[PDB]
């Protein structure tokens, strides 16, 4: 809250409706404290990568006004890695 969103954090408003775990999905989450190992630029830089690639959650829940926190939110730190949304043909 003071600056970087919190895992923990992020799993309240997250949680929306009782939902499986993905477990794997929790890649996610790493990105917010892992961003703590980047440094310099390029720490911050990565920001701006996954950003654009991030407007994905909002065309995947349009309709939800959570991804305007979601998007928003992740896209300054979860981007702050760039991982480069991940994606194939099915």
């Amino acid at each position: 809250m003071g600056q970087i969103f919190t895992v923990q954090e992020l799993k309240e408003r997250a949680k929306v409706f009782a939902k499986p775990i993905g477990a794997s999905y929790q890649g996610i989450l790493d990105q917010l404290d892992l961003v703590h190992q980047a440094k310099g630029r390029d720490q911050i830089a990565a920001s701006f990568e996954l950003n654009k690639k991030i407007n994905d959650y909002i065309a995947e829940h349009p309709t939800s006004g959570r991804n305007q926190a979601l998007t928003q939110l992740k896209e300054q730190v979860t981007s702050a890695l760039g991982l480069e949304h991940h994606h194939h043909h099915h």
